[PDB]
């Protein structure tokens, strides 16, 4: 089998992605973050405490023919940029793109934090990182992506995010249209649960190529690209006005600059992420202070390779027995 769905950035600033996602009988169609920085998939719902629902769709499970509560489960995350959600733990039928898992673990948000309720964008998240990581107690649960891999065509998921346009995902295929030249594979370590690699370097503009390990994440779910203090602080030298700003948190630009493209190394292949990709627009409406889309990670204790960086490329997220990541320019 395979799947294929269309990804939409939820504003003008690619803050997010969302994919609509059908579950239960009759289907009930959610928008949810595809997250390949986390396991669990879970969405607001007829359970989520009332004055934290604005303006988002619900999953009804009482409406559900195929809903079963999974007793006793109970699930509760913290993600990165301090938001988090908890509640109880449904089993139902979740199809994406035409691909169907029954039996797939639906966790029921009984409370959810401000910025999700502040968002009316996103429904819930589905989680494509290692099933290790799901929250799910007594008894952890497997992500979509893990219940559905036995019965793909070829055990893989690819990203292919836009740029202030809409993108794909696809389970159980390689699209050989949506990308150019080759696909460069790369190690991956599960031992953390993420899809984590090791890029080979970087270039600012038109630099040179800086060849040095950089151990990090191919996370769908995290916005920026959060890369070491010296990477950034190379990256912001070359614009004129940038600094780190305590105050807003984090390097901030003149609207009126031109930013450089960035590169980063996958093996001896290149992927090159525009200047423009780096702009996310004024830190308050109306400001001429921008704020950049590289960003440092020192005191997240990992490095991101976020949608900044994974919408410049077509990207492979193969599940065979020994992972690897492949990226493709496009």
């Amino acid at each position: 089998s395979t799947g294929s769905a269309t990804t939409t950035p939820i504003d003008s600033l690619d803050d997010a992605y969302i994919t609509p996602v059908q579950i239960g009988t009759p289907a009930q169609t959610l928008n949810l973050d595809f997250d390949t920085g986390s396991s669990d998939l879970w969405v607001f719902s007829s359970e989520t405490t009332a004055s934290e629902v604005d303006g988002q769709t619900i999953y009804t499970p009482s409406k559900s023919t195929t809903a079963k509560l999974l007793s006793g489960a109970t699930w509760s995350i913290s993600y990165g940029d301090g938001s988090s959600s908890s509640g109880d733990v449904y089993t139902d039928t979740v199809s994406v793109g035409g691909l169907t898992v029954t039996g797939q673990a639906v966790e029921s948000a009984k409370k959810v934090s401000s910025s999700f309720t502040e968002d009316s964008t996103i429904d819930g998240l589905l989680g494509l990182a290692f099933s290790t990581l799901n929250t799910v107690s007594p008894t952890q649960q497997k992500t979509f992506f893990d219940n559905a891999k036995a019965s793909l065509d070829s055990p893989v998921f690819t990203a292919d995010l836009g740029y202030h346009a809409p993108g794909t995902y696809n389970f159980g295929f390689i699209d050989t249209t949506a990308y150019t030249g080759s696909i460069t594979y790369t190690a991956v370590s599960t031992k953390q649960g993420f899809w984590e690699w090791t890029s080979t370097g970087y270039a600012v503009g038109s630099g040179t190529f800086k060849s040095t390990s950089i151990d990090g994440i191919a996370d769908t779910g995290t916005t920026l690209l959060y890369l070491p203090a010296t990477v950034v602080s190379a990256y912001w030298a070359q614009v004129s006005g940038a600094k780190s700003s305590s105050s807003v948190g984090g390097y901030v630009f003149p609207c009126s600059a031109t930013l450089p493209s960035f590169t980063f190394g996958v093996g001896s292949a290149r992927i090159v992420i525009p200047g423009d990709y780096i702009d996310f627009g004024p830190i308050s409406t109306g400001s001429s202070s921008c704020f950049g889309g590289i960003q440092s990670s020192a005191g997240i204790g990992i490095n991101i390779f976020g949608d900044v960086a994974l919408k410049a490329a077509f990207v492979v997220f193969n599940g065979a027995t020994t992972p690897t990541l492949g990226f493709a320019s496009k």
